[PDB]
């Protein structure tokens, strides 16, 4: 009731899943998103409750502007508020050169990317802030070592997708500081040329993102809090 | 002679361009989205100077449109040495949470995937794996990219971010084929230098990016801002 709510997309596996159980270990009830595989999501929710935890499996993608409104009318429903958002789900592709890639693979990278995560953010805005009878909240949008390196060769359109997600994270932060809204993002590296010699763990990226996430990072908005291992 | 195609060259930066292009010895296609006017005025101005110059239309939104832009070029000049990635969109200043998913679809597809699309035309004809001979693309991207545009267009400001790792990533695949690519990030365009940039100076900076004397500079985006 006075316990805060977290949506996390793409919470079904991976990063998504480390952040869901991270955040109910920390005392978050879990919006537990998936986009295809309801089986994956109710065996997050299972290891959440199981362990004392609160989470419940919403579907949607975010590839798809109605499926978000209705993601975050499943929130309203199920818990009553929302405290902070995890813009985790997106895409990747197979590698290409950028002299290769159709119109239709760029549109997609673009429209899971960048324009989900600013729909979910833009659903999140209306419901923390201040301005509309809100109390403030947090985002954290998952950007990449990608929106760095440029990703030349694989998928620049995915770098690029990511790099919007930055400065997104920036603008918006910005935009709704007074409101009493923090955002920030992390950009992953290898996650299972890296100085650390090794892949990270998913949980080692939830780790910060539940950081950003939390009230000890009150002064922390519109950063970017790399993730790589030294990449 | 060298022969550039500039991306909405109709007005602003993009005619600033295209005038100075020619100026410098270039030919130059002249593309405009919509009424062709403005782009046909750019046109003969350069041709009364002495230029070469042909007006070529196409939305870069639509990816119908670009594979015949790039033809136009093809059939007129005979070959490509530079493209300018100058043809965007704004829209009217409002909050994130205001936004439509109409407006942030159409500014990512005109803004980004636009110029993704005429900078792989470009590499096509351009790239020495294709027997072209190499060449060098300009994008224009804006301080918005670093600022965020807070409360009137973070959606514009993401769309240009997006550019600058394009910029980036692009470089690095194509610079072993003979291809350099850059991008200039301009401000307030007609501040510490206490004034609007003009359009001729953001050009003057593009020209020099597509030249022979920028022959080491790829993936680099110089600021066009006068401080800020």
């Amino acid at each position: 009731s006075d316990t805060p709510v977290v949506l996390v997309t793409g919470g079904s596996r991976g990063i998504g899943a480390a952040v869901c159980r991270l955040a109910a270990r920390q005392g978050w009830r879990v919006g537990v998103n998936y986009a295809a595989n309801r089986e994956a999501a109710d065996a997050v929710v299972a290891a959440i409750t199981e362990s004392g935890g609160e989470a419940v499996a919403i579907p949607g993608d975010v590839g798809n502007a109605a499926d978000i409104a209705a993601m975050f009318s499943a929130v309203d429903r199920q818990f009553g508020r929302l405290d902070g958002l995890v813009n985790n789900a997106g895409i990747v592709d197979y590698p290409q050169r950028v002299d290769e890639m159709s119109v239709e693979r760029i549109e997609r990278m673009l429209r899971v990317n960048v324009t989900g995560s600013i729909l979910c953010a833009a659903e999140a805005v209306r419901r923390m802030s201040r301005l509309y009878s809100g109390q403030g909240g947090a985002i954290v949008n998952v950007s990449s070592m990608a929106a760095i390196l440029g990703s030349a060769t694989q998928y620049v359109d995915y770098a690029a997708s990511k790099a919007a997600i930055d400065t997104f994270t920036i603008g918006l932060a910005r935009e709704v500081a007074a409101e009493g809204i923090r955002v920030n993002a992390v950009r992953p590296g290898i996650i299972e040329s890296v100085p650390m010699q090794r892949a990270g763990m998913p949980e080692e990226v939830a780790d910060a993102i539940l950081y950003l996430l939390s009230p000890s990072a009150s002064y922390v908005t519109g950063s970017i809090l790399n993730v790589s291992g030294g990449r």
